[PDB]
């Protein structure tokens, strides 16, 4: 299938990422930088990324979702439902918005997209109506995230995907922070893409600190995997 050989050609091998992110949180300005390496074949990316305006005003596990569904790895059987590869290179627009359960939002707006041969995530993130000592302005959830499944859906009146879910964040009383995923995905382009049935990625997320860095970071080590589609 000579649309299958396109967008999927260009994840073959070892791909490195850039990820930049403006976001303003109740007036709380901050950038993010990131860099790594996604490698679809192993459904697998390694990112670092750092506060490089200072001390991050929310916590680090809040931005993990914000901050690349182009390099699940999707089984032979399942390619045809590549929308994220498919959209490539001219990439798509991902947009959020994520409820923090009795607290505030993020509204996200993402492109993603080659740049050259590096594959590019370019974000802006607004949040509004947070509790300056809830759980994330006053920095209660713990640095560690569980797994999950995120279901995908066709979108084919937008020529694109919705995808909605729950991330449950550990709070450091031992309860959790719930965060309401609601996102929409939509081509650059003006060309086809692969609209899928509905299937979900499953994702696992490590995060970690780089022993030798001063700044304030992040070191994040996903695994994404499609299924649902047996």
């Amino acid at each position: 299938d000579p649309m299958v050989s396109k967008g999927e050609e260009l994840f073959t091998g070892v791909v490195p990422i850039l990820v930049e992110l403006d976001g303003d949180v109740n007036g709380h300005k901050f950038s993010v930088s990131g860099e790594g390496e996604g490698d679809a074949t192993y459904g697998k990316l390694t990112l670092k990324f750092i506060c490089t305006t200072g001390k991050l005003p929310v916590p680090w596990p809040t931005l993990v979702t914000t901050f690349l569904m182009c390099f699940a790895r999707y089984p032979d059987h399942m390619k045809q439902h590549d929308f994220f590869k498919s959209a490539m290179p001219e990439g798509y627009v991902q947009e959020r918005t994520i409820f923090f359960k009795d607290d505030g939002n993020y509204k996200t707006r993402a492109e993603v997209k080659f740049e050259g041969d590096t594959l590019v995530n370019r974000i802006e993130l607004k949040g509004i109506d947070f509790k300056e000592d809830g759980n994330i302005l006053g920095h209660k959830l713990e640095y560690n995230y569980n797994s999950h499944n995120v279901y995908i859906m066709a979108d084919k009146q937008k020529n694109g995907i919705k995808v909605n879910f729950k991330i449950r964040h550990n709070i450091e009383d031992g309860s959790v922070q719930l965060a309401d995923h609601y996102q929409q995905n939509t081509p650059i382009g003006d060309g086809p893409v692969l609209l899928p049935d509905n299937h979900y990625l499953s994702y696992q997320s490590a995060l970690s600190k780089d022993p030798n860095e001063k700044r304030d970071h992040m070191v994040l080590l996903e695994f994404v995997t499609a299924a649902g589609i047996t």
